[PDB]
């Protein structure tokens, strides 16, 4: 929609693949033709083992979180335990059932010792790490992105404050001038590579500054969208300042912001700004987003958007 | 050290607890004394089982990313596989170890070759389809804070870069211009920014507390940073440029809108993280070298008193 | 990719070769089919031995850094231990595993515990005293390039920060003025920098090749430049602001002096690395927005040909 | 001597610790009293195992470095092999002895396959890494530093060119002016924290700019070393701009320059600049370096150096 390289939200491919895997595995159990009582016993004991492993991982994480009880969790131990071990009730029931089915269904403590050894090794040596796909899925699902805050703050602080006045200001421009008539929209440029030139003339020569939109004060550059050197469109173009912030953050070392992160957060910023402006009451189709990526001329893109 | 309720970065408590647990488990193993080499074989086949579980979880998780290969991973399959299965070479070596060892090693207690594969696939497919292998919010927050995956990070860096980087270098000169032309007191050259942790941002700071009242405007895209003065028992005990950190107001507005997917708990956590990130940014900033102080407060007290004691 | 001889960043061929070797060795083990009992037992004992050898090497190397704690390591003992023995918790856990899994595991062909400790300490003490555990130059170069421990890195970054970042913002306007004044003269707005890999930097650029001749000193803590026309069979086909890169001259001066501890091979490697580092810095910088280009060469050919083909 | 936090060059403490370890281990071998023939066979095969491990590691690295044969090693196979496997002749003789002792003194090839597996796992997962202390020792022994290049270039390009004429220009200023006589030494300050203000007066009110030194051209400024508001010294003050460069490098993200690296390279730059100027023919007590760390009264320190 906005751009071919804007990442769409993640689907349920993992669930479908898990379904196919489950079907194949049940088919192959039917192939083995082994007694199912032992199958059920080992499966119950295996989920009990994994519940105890997640319990041990949660206790290890809770060891660290217990020092942050009064900062992130307002000094309540139950919120900390819920944070470190999922839902307390479901995990508590599953773990008590695990203990009972572990003591009942068969040594006894050696299996526990080896499982605890394996999980402590997982934590210490980092075996139980998270792949980049899992991290990205968790971050996007929970809206844990720089881009989300950037776009929401941008819309709330800037676009929400001039768009209600921009149509009236442009009507004032068209009544006080004859020339021609510029669209009521506030066209916004979204370069994916985050590199915004300080002026459109540097960005493109086929785009020429024409006039400053009439008036607090909010400067706006109507641009001569010249096609073959002739005036072919007039629209207000205003820089997307947050996309410059992403470049500045990737420049600074203190930001801890890589260039892969820079590109990804630029893409998510474009996507979430589009989503915000699609349903914003302030936006009444008087705000358009021009998103482009270097492989090309910006001028041709703006003409296509005119 | 802005406010006592601002969370300090993560420690290594998980690793310390894991070390203690591993020591205790080794003590228990030494005490019991099971077959040590079958213990080792079960441990190698068990790490093979965990690596195979990670392999199957990734393979199932690879299905959702393989369709995002062109956009999120610039159309290279190896990037996608590295994203879904960790480092390809290390994981491949561990999985080759797993395959060879489980095909060759016996399994006295436990499943044979194909039976372990079938039951582990059952367990992992249940983990994914039923969502059993999820992440507790502690690990989610740890990962987000380590990878800087927060809205507060962007809010703080954008606020600094777009406002303080552009007014503070000028603010010293501009207030010197203000103080050269006027005589009484003097406005301190540092821009004072308030950090209400509750994200409560009234439109007028004068109406925030009677002890703060508007004094004048700062003479020079123009940056009209309104100066303010503080009242102590009816007498001006100090004056400085007092303004609000507008990113906190934007965070409150984000939590208000239902399309933001932004809970009130997210609002509070990101407000605290924004305050901490702004402090860290201005600590090592080249332009803001002792040119800005941030007043952070959390209303359960007056705003004027804290700024007065910061004076 | 400025020059064919400029070293590209190191790949992952080491882990590729290790994976291929591991697969071949596992296939060979499957063919031979030794008992897995002593196989896995000895493998864990051997990795325990290697962890204990790294422990002994770290203790010996800490014996020299324990006296550098106040200055180099800001007087913190945990920093010194982490610097001498890797990550403290991971290595501590691995060593506890080693101690427990060697003390308890039997050893048919191998040492008992006390004779293990005796002979392993003997072996590592020999390794350190005789320098037997030495680092081949490939590992030295990989470590230095990975962590940016080079004079080339500092030279390139200082060059960019102190010279290119300070004249390029004004060189555009200055060359605009020079072009507008003279309608005859036509100078590209990009600074041109010469990178001779042999570090041969004479005082006069005209001595480099007869085609290059000093046309006019381009108009202006004041900066200056020079434009050199290029003679193609006696005719000028282009001109540009051509200046040497001083850091290569400083590199040659370093290799000349006996106090720098800088050999000719080091000079060549650092010159190439400086060329690559400056290329990357200028490519990713905002100031070098097509405002500068680098001419990298080594005399085995005329410089005029290269400057022309860039023009 | 330059500053209390400038690390002295590395010693031979590792050698002494290895000697103590060797003595104690030989003592305890003598105490245990084990057959010496099989002890020697095991130790020869053990050093042969370590040599074979280094051989396999060098084989893997050579597989890594063979693609850089035409860039780092001038297209010669022998230089690459010496780079990856140590000295070809010495390691070759040691490994030939290892091969003979393996074939003669031994499941014969099983030991070789297990050692190959262990080495492959060592390289793949990265078990045998290099500690920071070893990396620093290797780098500082071979002059693999940012600070080394920074200081040598700064000296060669600025001090070597202005110090010979500095005393003459100061003498000219002395005849031209009258009552204070500024010292003929160039005083360069070394802030270990790399925080350099734009002006000395801004850095400290106890120092005031006085005038410019008489004079491409080189413009240096004389600064008034005020004390209690009165002149107590007059000498040229000029920041060591390589420290400003180090701060900028730590600021930018593409530099790969951590703040710990920033401090380490600042310390090494000060130390190696001291070493360069101590034995420089162009330096004849006409340059005294002032090094300080903010825990600062720079003016008091400069007065102490007067
Ligand atoms: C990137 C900065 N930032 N990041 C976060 C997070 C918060 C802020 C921030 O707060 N910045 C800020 N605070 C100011 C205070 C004063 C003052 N007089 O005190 C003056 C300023 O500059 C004029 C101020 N600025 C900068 C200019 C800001 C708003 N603005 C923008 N949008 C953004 O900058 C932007 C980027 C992101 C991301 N999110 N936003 C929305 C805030 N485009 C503009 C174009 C014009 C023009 N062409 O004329 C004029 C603008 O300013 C009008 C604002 C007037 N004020 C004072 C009077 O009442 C109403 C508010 C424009
Ligand atoms: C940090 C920049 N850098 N990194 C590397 C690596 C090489 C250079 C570099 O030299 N860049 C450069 N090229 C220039 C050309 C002109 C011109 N008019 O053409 C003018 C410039 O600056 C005004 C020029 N500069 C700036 C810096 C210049 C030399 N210089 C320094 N030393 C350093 O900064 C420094 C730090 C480190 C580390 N290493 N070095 C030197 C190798 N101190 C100075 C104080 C004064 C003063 N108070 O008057 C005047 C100086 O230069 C005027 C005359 C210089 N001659 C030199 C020969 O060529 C013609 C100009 C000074
Ligand atoms: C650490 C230790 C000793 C351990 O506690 N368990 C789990 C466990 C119990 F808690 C309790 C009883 C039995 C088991 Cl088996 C385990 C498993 C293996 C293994 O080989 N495979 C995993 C695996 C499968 F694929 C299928 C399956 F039905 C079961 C299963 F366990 C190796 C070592 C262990
Ligand atoms: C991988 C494998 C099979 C192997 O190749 N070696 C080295 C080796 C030979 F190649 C060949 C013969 C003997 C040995 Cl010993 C080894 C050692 C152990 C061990 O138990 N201890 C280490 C250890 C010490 F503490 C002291 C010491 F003097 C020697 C020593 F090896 C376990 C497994 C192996």
């Amino acid at each position: 929609s906005l751009h071919p390289s804007i990442p769409c939200p993640r689907g349920h491919g993992a669930q479908k693949a898990a379904l196919v895997l489950l079907s194949a595995c049940l088919v192959t159990l039917w192939g083995l033709g082994e007694p199912p009582e032992h199958t059920l016993r080992y499966l119950v004991l295996h989920l009990a083992s994994l519940q105890l492993g997640l319990l041990l991982n949660g206790v290890c994480s809770l060891a660290e979180e217990l020092r942050h009880i009064h900062s992130r969790y307002r000094g309540s131990y139950w919120r900390t335990v819920r944070a470190c071990l999922g839902c307390p009730l479901r995990r508590g029931a599953l773990l008590l059932l695990s203990i009972y089915f572990y003591y009942s269904l068969p040594p006894f403590t050696w299996m526990l010792a080896l499982l605890g050894l394996s999980q402590a090794l997982n934590i210490l040596l980092g075996l139980k790490g998270l792949a980049p796909a899992e991290i990205s899925a968790v971050c996007e699902k929970g809206n844990f992105n720089v881009a989300h805050g950037l776009a929401w703050s941008y819309y709330i602080g800037y676009l929400r404050l001039i768009l209600p006045e921009l149509q009236a200001r442009i009507r004032t421009y068209n009544q006080h001038y004859n020339n021609g008539a510029v669209s009521q929209r506030l066209y916004i440029l979204l370069p994916l590579d985050c590199g915004v030139p300080d002026n459109l003339s540097m960005a493109d020569p086929n785009i020429r500054f024409l006039d400053k939109l009439p008036q607090r004060v909010y400067s706006n550059s109507i641009y001569e969208l010249l096609e073959n050197g002739q005036r072919a469109g007039t629209c207000v173009l205003e820089y997307a300042t947050p996309l410059q912030t992403l470049f500045a953050m990737s420049q600074y070392s203190q930001a801890g912001f890589s260039r892969e992160d820079r590109l990804e957060q630029a893409k998510l910023f474009c996507r979430t700004l589009e989503d915000i402006l699609a349903d914003a009451p302030e936006s009444q189709n008087n705000c358009r987003l021009i998103a482009y990526q270097e492989p090309f001329s910006l001028s041709q893109e703006v003409l296509r958007h005119l």
